[PDB]
Order: C-alpha cells, then structure tokens, then sequence
C-alpha cells in the first residue's frame, strides 16, 4: 500500500466545512486523512461575521488546527477560493508543516506585493455582483466590508454546474462573509522563507465563471507553481459539481508528494 | 394539472433546514412551494442554544411563517421528529393556517397529559443514546436539558441507511440543541380547540432506530391520526435516506386534501 496522507482543507468566504461534504468520504475511502476546518463567523461557527474583525481572526482556527498536529506532521493543505489567502498566512506561521500547498479555485498571492494584491486586482474587473447584498461595519480595525451572496449570484456564477440539491443546500447554509481586504492591505507582505518556501500547485475548474482562467495565468505568472491541474466542466464550486475529477486530482497530488 | 400546495418543512432538534435539501426541489419540479423554515438556534443560526430557553422562543421562527402568510392561504405542514412538538404549538395558534399536520417519524402529543409527556415516555425507554453528551443550562428560570448528538450515535441510530456523504454532512453541521423537557412541563396542555381540530397524519419509516416503530403505535394510540403511511428502507433521517418515497408519501397526502 502506498503510504497515505492527510488532508486539510479550507473552505472560501460566505461557506463553511460543508462544502467538503462529497470529497472528504471519498478521500478516506481511499485511505486518507482529511480534517475540513471551519473558519470563523463561517457554516455552524457561533460568532457572526461582524466580531471577526480582522483576517488573522477568521483564520485562527487553521492556525490553530496546525498547531495541534503531532511532531513533524506534514499535511496536504487545500485552500478553496479565499482559502487560497488563509492557506497563505497560514503557510507564513508553519511552513515546516505543510507538505504542498493546494490552490483550488484560489486566489494565489505573492511575496512582492501587498497581500491584498490579487483580491484587489479582480476585484477591479470582476463583472456582475448580481443581487449581492454588501454592507459595512465600523469597527476599532476600521471599516469591514462584508457580502453576502444572492441567491440569482449563486446559481448563474458558483453553482452553474451543480446537481440542484447541492445549490438548494447551499442557500440553506451561505452565510454573510468578507474578503478583508482593508486589513490585507496593510498587513505585511508574505515572506519568501515561510510562505515562498513551501512546495504549491494549482488546480482549475474550466467553467469557473467567477476566476476566470486568464486571471489565474495572471496570478501563476507573478507567482510560479510547480504543476497545474485542470478540472474538465467544473464550476466554481467543483467539490459539488465534480467531487469524482477533484478526488483524481488530489490522488495525482498526493502520489507526486509520495513519503 | 391538480392544484398544487405549499408545504412548510420543519427540522429537528440538533438539526437544521438544511436537513430538506434533498426534498425541496423534488416538491418544488412537481409544483408545489416549500418553505424550509431555521428554527432558533439552529443550523447556520448564530444564536446558541443556552440563549433560547423556552420551547415557544425555539419554535418563533416557525410562528413567523404562517403570520406572514397571506390571508386565507393553508399549509401542509410537516414537523420531523421534536418538529412534531413545534407543529402542534403552532396548530394552537394558527389552526385554520393548516391543512393538515404530517408527523414525520415525529413525537405527536395529546391534549390530555402535559406537553413533555411523550418525549418524557421517550427518555424512559430508550437505552441507545451511545456517545451522546447530556449537559445542564441554568436559567433563571430553571435547569434547561441540552444534548449534543455524538459521531457514534448518529450512524447507528439516525443515519444507518443515509449515503455516506450524508453522513459526513451532518457531521459537520449538526449541534448541540434541547428538548425543552422542562419547559414543555411547565406548559399549558395543547387545546382541543387549536391543535385537536387539525387534520393530521403520521409517516413513518420501517427501520427507524430512535423511534421505533411499537413507541409510535403507542403514541397514535394515545392520540389518533386520520392515517398512516409508511416508508419502506426508510432509516429516521428519511429525507436523506429515501427522499423520492418521502416525495410520494407527501405527494398522496397532498392528493388526499386537495385544496
Ligand atoms: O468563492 C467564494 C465567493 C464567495 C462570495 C462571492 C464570490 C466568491
Ligand atoms: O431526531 C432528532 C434527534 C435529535 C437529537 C437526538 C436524537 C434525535
Ligand atoms: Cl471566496
Ligand atoms: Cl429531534
């Protein structure tokens, strides 16, 4: 038997760890560890979005599942969407206990520019909100800007191609979230001995209809990674539209990282 | 076509709306509305469930729905497991708001013992409760009862015939919640009047193993129904288990009232 691994996985902003529902079984089928966190202010977290105040905040409880981790543990770390931002800072604090980064879907910062940089880029020439409803809450952090989703949003840029049970799912359990982009741009830039030090991949939905393909070429140039893998029909949320093609990804990742 | 109804699903306790996610759009393709309604306390409602102390504080969300009907709209409406107990609080207020009451696998009450009286029977019966985790909350008013379903528990008990996936879902969202054993002692007796003058209905599942099939007979018993159907395979979370005969078992109750 190949030698296993474990997988932790972080969800992206306005979700939780339900999103991992159909993968997770499928990796410890297989016999994988997975650990799905859940973010602050994010899926059953008690606290709402409005006393997560800062991005060090909402990421505490990955920081924190890291931490817990027997000597010498090294984990898959898979960070959806914003979670490509968690995995991240998250990599700046531990390096020596990530194995490979995953950026699925993700935002994929760099060690040159602010962290902010590639939230604020898209940001700029992201298309249609739809009925997203934003909203600010003044705070002694400053001003937090907050989202949360509308439902015609959802189904036509994240849930395109999903079973419809999975998008009636996801409006039951969306939560208002943030990017934190204020307090990305005034945090310190990530370090290229703690974040720029760890092994990255990239894996992309080609029907992402919200990080479009040429955006992440973007990214990836400002930032190499070391393979790329490509989700044929995926959505957005191509853990609820192709679990099957991203458990496939993650065996090839995982056998790539072997011992 | 036939006249199509609107259907108000209600959760149980530890649970939330998402429980239905399965059932809404199986009703919604035949042309009926549904509205999920998120009890207090509940699923992605950030308020614990300390905070909520009474029965008719749990249940107001429910309240809230068939208020803001409009006038001269009824409802079918469907009350899972100690959603029975929230139906029948509303059908004592909004008795004509209703067509008729389904308990599905549900705790149904009488208008002769005091409210707690079924579940009471319950707790004195039932000897799997596994790694289940009982606590205490006082108020000031009182001890109030929580509970916080464990992994354990819930595979052999609630979810024995659910897909994997489903499983590992409510792994991931279920939470501690209550009973309201207390409370529902203290409370007035359900009336004749209101609730006693609802049409009502029971389904239950053939393999439910928290409660089983001869504690239901002994509640319809104590307190009769206009009739019975039964789910066959169906484990107690049946509209995770066998959500299509679910569809058809509430698709020949609403036939049996056309409206
Ligand atoms: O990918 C997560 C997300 C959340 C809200 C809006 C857009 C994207
Ligand atoms: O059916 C709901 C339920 C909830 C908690 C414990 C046992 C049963
Ligand atoms: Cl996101
Ligand atoms: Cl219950």
């Amino acid at each position: 038997m190949e030698r296993k691994h474990h997988f932790v996985l972080v969800h992206n902003a306005c979700h939780g760890a339900w999103i991992w529902y159909k993968l997770k079984p499928l990796l410890e089928s297989a016999g994988h560890r997975v650990t799905a966190v859940e973010l602050a202010a994010s899926g059953i977290d008690p606290r709402p979005i409005q006393a997560v105040e800062t991005v060090d905040e909402y990421s505490k409880p990955l920081i924190e599942t890291l931490k817990s981790l027997p000597e010498n543990e090294e984990v898959i770390l898979v960070g959806f969407s914003f979670g490509g931002i968690n995995i991240a800072l998250a990599a700046d604090i531990f390096p020596a206990k990530i194995k490979v980064l995953v950026f699925l879907n993700a935002f994929l910062p760099d060690t040159t520019h602010v962290p902010s940089h590639v939230l604020d880029k898209l940001m700029e020439m992201f298309g249609g909100w739809g009925d997203t409803e934003f909203s600010s809450h003044e705070t002694r952090n400053g001003t937090m800007s907050l989202l949360k989703m509308g439902p015609k949003f959802m189904k036509a840029r994240l849930y395109q191609n999903c079973p419809i049970e999975d998008y009636e799912l996801a409006k039951m359990l969306h939560r208002q979230g943030s990017f934190f982009t204020e307090d990305l741009s005034k945090k310190e830039k990530f370090s290229e001995e703690g974040y720029g030090s760890v092994q990255r991949v990239y894996v992309m939905s080609s029907e992402d209809k919200i990080i479009p393909c040429d955006f992440i070429r973007w990214m990836i140039d400002n930032f190499n990674v070391s393979k790329v893998y490509e989700i044929d029909g995926g959505d957005h949320m191509v853990m609820l539209s192709k679990p099957q093609k991203l458990f496939d990804s993650l065996s090839a990742i995982a056998t790539d990282y072997m011992g």
